[PDB]
């Protein structure tokens, strides 16, 4: 796991097609070890394992 923070940048797999994308992180949710992503600029969002998150320098 890194460090995040509500709010951060990050980048992550979309489920929905398997490629990278530039992210927000919208909340964690600490005890299961998960997050909200929103992609940027996409209009949505997805649940994410924190341990899946990748730098905000991928795209």
């Amino acid at each position: 796991l890194q460090q995040w923070k509500v709010g951060d940048k990050c980048s992550a797999i979309w489920s929905e097609d398997g490629c990278i994308y530039p992210a927000t992180i919208a909340s964690i949710d600490f005890k299961r070890e998960t997050c909200v992503v929103v992609y940027t600029g996409y209009g949505n969002r997805e649940e994410q394992n924190l341990s899946d998150l990748l730098s905000p320098i991928c795209e």
